[PDB]
């Protein structure tokens, strides 16, 4: 075999991580209990991990940071992970997700939280009848894994991409339907209800219920995440001027899930979060832009199985080499 088409550049030979091994073990265990003949071995790899900070934007800084009520910035670790399936000997990249992990050495209100910035997929998983179930196993495992390290809360924003935009994979298949907000909200509910039944998630609530239950009064109590809706909405509210906050939360409450992983009394005694995986510098996978940019420029579409496999191979070579 030619050098770049050799096994050295396969998904499997990408460096292993504790998180990657955990997710894939869980996915392949679910797959072996199904005993479906056309399914292939799944590989999950964390391909980027780096320390970042999210600084509070000027309006909120003015109101809350200079007055001493709120830290000016929050440290977090961003991770990029991808799921691959071998389809009769060929690696296919079918799912990806970037997350933001705010640890125990982080000020409130962001302490011990994970945020799913971006998630995306391409619908060639074989067999197609286990596709949704596998996406759910990955998400559930992610939540279980971070619970076990000592993250207490998770945060999901269910916004589908506007028509024609791609979140991670350049050029989806034209026959891959994009769900409307309702269908996506239900999809997340189904996943979370399964996580709840496994006693991974204690419970979840939309942001309006949660705020009510928390008797939240100030905007400084909201988690402040990189690239999220809510920091832009507050800069919008400040530049032009609790009545307007709750009103805005109620309005978008279906779209934002607060996921409680560790509950009440247990969440105060927690030891410090120790992440046993290393940092993994990889500029290609530092947020979603770099990979969209490369794939646009080099014409690496994910728009058919065969384009997706070529695109996957180029992706892999690049991760192995940078
Ligand atoms: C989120 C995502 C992984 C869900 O994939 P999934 O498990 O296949 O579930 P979907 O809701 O997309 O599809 C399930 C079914 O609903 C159908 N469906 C999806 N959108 C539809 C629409 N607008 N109208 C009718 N049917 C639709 C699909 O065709 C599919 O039918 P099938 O099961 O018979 O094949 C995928 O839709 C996706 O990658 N979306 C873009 C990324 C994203 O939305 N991220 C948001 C959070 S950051
Ligand atoms: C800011 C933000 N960004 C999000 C992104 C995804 C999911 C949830 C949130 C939230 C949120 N989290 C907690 C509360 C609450 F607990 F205070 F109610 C309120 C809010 Cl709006």
């Amino acid at each position: 075999n030619l050098y770049f088409q050799g096994s050295k550049f396969s998904a499997k030979r990408l460096p292993s991580t504790r998180l990657g091994t955990f997710l894939e073990n869980r996915v392949n265990d679910f797959l072996r209990r199904q005993n479906h003949p056309e399914s292939g071995e799944v590989t999950v790899r964390v391909v980027h991990a780096s320390d970042k900070t999210v600084e509070v934007k000027p309006g909120m800084k003015a109101r809350f940071v200079d007055s001493g009520e709120m830290a000016e910035s929050f440290p977090y670790r961003t991770k990029a992970l991808f799921a691959f399936e071998e389809i009769d000997g060929v690696d296919l990249c079918f799912f990806g997700m970037h997350v933001q992990e705010y640890g125990s050495d982080c000020p409130p209100p962001n302490q011990r939280r994970v945020y799913i910035s971006y998630l995306d997929s391409v619908h060639f998983f074989r067999p197609k009848c286990l596709r949704t179930a596998v996406y759910h196993e990955i998400l559930i495992g992610y939540l279980e894994y971070v619970k076990k390290l000592g993250y207490t809360t998770g945060h999901i924003w269910a916004c589908p991409p506007s028509e024609g935009d791609d979140y991670i994979f350049h050029c989806h298949p034209p026959d891959q339907k994009i769900p409307k907000p309702k269908r996506l909200q239900e999809w997340f509910k189904k996943m979370l209800d399964k996580a709840v039944s496994e006693r991974i998630v204690h419970d979840y609530k939309d942001i309006f219920k949660q705020a009510t239950e928390d008797r939240l009064t100030s905007a400084k109590e909201l988690p402040y995440f990189e690239g999220d809706f809510w920091p832009n909405v507050l800069e919008e509210s400040i530049k032009e001027s609790s009545q307007k906050l709750y009103a805005t939360m109620e309005k978008h409450k279906e779209v934002f899930f607060v996921i409680r992983l560790i509950a009440g009394p247990a969440a105060n005694s927690l030891p410090p979060i120790v992440d046993p995986d290393p940092l993994i510098p990889c500029d290609l996978m530092d947020g979603r832009d770099a990979f969209l940019t490369l794939a646009r420029d080099k014409h690496l579409e994910f728009s058919s199985l065969r384009r997706a496999q070529w695109s996957t191979m180029c992706m892999l070579v690049e991760l192995h080499t940078q």
